[PDB]
């Protein structure tokens, strides 16, 4: 029967990668022809033997950037900001800084001029320290020219989008975005009542690792969610028209490409590829040099719709966790892979590619 064949396909993709990367627990969720399918493996906690289920909460790391982008899409639909705004329009503390000459689009798409991968260790999670970091920052190169993947960059984008809406980022996400998307198992700050679902993360010698506080952590990498809720978010991205109109438009804003770097087209949060494309090229787009090195961009003459024969994806990691999400708009196919070890992106993509190729 189809259930036997689908289980065989997903197990064949997952099981060797879990063994090879010593992953304690992993949850898969697939959306196929409008129907969800879940496959849960291993342990959420090795110490107490709690099993992974589709309700287990995992840290999704930088997949959070697609939620940040969705909030910004809502601010855009409301006309509270524009992507061409100067960043300092939305925060008087930045008036007269170099953010007078940097757009919100540049921040969102990592092209502001060399904002680093992470805030320096010297900037703690403190409003004044964050403010002062941005006030003094100077670009290494012209804005809009080079992509350097960056938490302070899209972090500031989310922070400013929240200011355009007159409310803190975390509050907007909890009170407005997650409810509008129908997400009740998605958190920036896990409730005490949901802690039993929060998987343990694992590092070297199985050191336990759950993400700690950092500057603009919520905007950059702070979401915890289940495979079932993250698949609900993928299904909202596959069918924005099913949501109330302002939220449909907010999702659509995350499906617009601005430039290319190699095979990858950069949207707000989402990164897109032509589909089909080889596994090696999809792995190279999600490689360590893409996360760590600047790359000159090839700007598109007009923003491009990220739909049809394309794969939209995002990797996300924390010290203890490794996530990957991908979907194919023109095929109504979605996939989520959440694990409680930060294992290589190439390996995440390997599982995903086997599944997506076999669903096709
Ligand atoms: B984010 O998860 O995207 C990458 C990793 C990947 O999977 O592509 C990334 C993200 C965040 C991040 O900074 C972090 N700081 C903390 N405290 N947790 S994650 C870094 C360094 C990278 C590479």
């Amino acid at each position: 029967a189809p259930a036997d064949r689908l289980k065989a396909l997903v197990d064949a993709a997952v099981q060797p990668v879990m063994k090879a990367n010593d992953i304690p627990g992993l949850a898969v969720a697939i959306s196929l022809k409008g129907e969800p399918h879940y496959f849960s493996y291993g342990l959420a906690s090795k110490e107490d033997g709690r099993r992974v289920t589709p309700e287990t909460l995992f840290e999704i790391g930088s997949v959070s950037k697609t939620f940040t982008a969705t909030l910004a899409g809502y601010a855009l639909t409301q006309d509270k900001m524009r992507l061409d705004d100067r960043a300092s329009q939305h925060w008087p503390a930045l008036q007269g800084s170099r953010f007078d000459g940097i757009s919100l689009l540049d921040l969102a798409t990592y092209t502001a001029g060399g904002l680093p991968l992470q805030f320096p260790d010297s900037v703690q999670k403190d409003q004044a320290q964050i403010r002062d970091y941005y006030r003094q920052w100077q670009p290494t190169y012209a804005p809009g020219s080079q992509r350097l993947y960056s938490n302070p960059s899209i972090g500031l984008f989310g922070y400013l989008a929240a200011r355009s809406l007159g409310q803190p980022f975390e509050r907007l996400m909890e009170q407005q975005v997650f409810p509008a998307l129908g997400l009740e198992q998605t958190h920036l700050d896990v409730p005490e009542a949901a802690l039993a679902q929060y998987a343990q993360g694992y590092g070297k010698d199985d050191r336990p690792l759950r993400v700690g506080p950092g500057p603009l952590d919520a905007e950059g990498y702070g979401v915890k969610t289940s495979a079932a809720d993250l698949l609900r978010f993928v299904d909202a991205n596959l069918h924005p028209e099913r949501l109330d109109r302002p939220w449909a438009q907010a999702l659509d804003a995350t499906h617009r490409g601005y430039y290319k770097v190699g095979d990858m087209t950069q949207g707000l949060g989402w990164e897109a590829y032509d589909w089909p494309i080889s596994l090696k090229r999809l792995q190279a787009g999600n490689s360590t040099p893409m996360a760590l090195q600047p790359h000159r961009i090839a700007r598109l003459p007009a923003p491009q719709a990220l739909e049809g024969q394309r794969l939209l994806n995002k990797t996300g990691s924390t010290n203890g966790f490794g996530a990957y999400v991908a979907f194919v708009p023109g095929r109504d196919l979605g996939l989520v892979i959440l694990a409680n070890r930060n294992y290589p992106n190439a390996e995440r993509v390997k599982i995903a590619y086997a599944i997506l190729s076999g669903l096709e």
